[PDB]
């Protein structure tokens, strides 16, 4: 299965890397990655933003409609183990680099010094530097799904995580 333009279109350069439009409205992206310091995003005050952070998981509900041209997606935290996602990876130059990524166990995982709640996946060319926020979809019918954006991955490079939204249940270990 191969994105749409509309659905690249959703990647947005944020901060030191990327979000992801899930509606008009709804933005995700990385925690790490959120720029601080700062009294707006895309224009809009802080104040005016409903900001919901969870570990590195961050999700932005605007009060105005921020891309209007867009019809709302179904976001889910991660997805079922052995789901073969698609990363879509922006790079700075324009690049489109989409990686295919057999996504593994929900977990709390160690992370550079924090516990970050995520899922990992191998890589079937690979992420690096500047790549985090970059969303994690995979084909439902004949729609689009979003369930993760892109945290950390191993210095070989093979394994990879996603950040997923908070909630535990009966497939994610805890
Ligand atoms: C996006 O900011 C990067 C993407 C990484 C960089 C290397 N390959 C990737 O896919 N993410 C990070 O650098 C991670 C940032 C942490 C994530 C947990 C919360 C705090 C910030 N760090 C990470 O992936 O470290 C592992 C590592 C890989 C390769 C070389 C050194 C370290």
């Amino acid at each position: 299965h191969m994105a749409p333009p509309t659905l690249w279109s959703r990647v947005t350069k944020f901060g030191s890397g990327w979000g992801f439009w899930v509606s008009p409205t709804v933005f995700i992206t990385t925690t790490h990655v959120v720029p601080t310091g700062v009294k707006e995003f895309f224009g809009e005050p802080l104040s005016s933003i409903a900001i919901h952070q969870a570990g590195e998981f961050t999700q932005f509900r605007f009060s105005k409609k921020m891309r209007p041209d867009l019809t709302g997606m179904v976001l889910e935290e991660g997805c079922p183990e052995g789901t073969v996602c698609s990363v879509l990876i922006k790079r700075d130059s324009g690049e489109l680099l989409p990686l295919a990524v057999r996504m593994g166990a929900i977990a709390s995982m160690r992370i550079q010094g924090r516990l970050v709640h995520g899922q990992s996946g191998m890589l079937l060319l690979g992420t690096i530097p500047g790549d985090c926020g970059a969303p994690y979809v995979h084909k439902r019918g004949n729609d689009w799904v979003v369930c993760g954006v892109h945290a950390a991955a191993t210095k070989s490079g093979n394994t990879v995580v996603c950040a997923v939204q908070a909630g535990e249940g009966e497939t994610a270990l805890e």
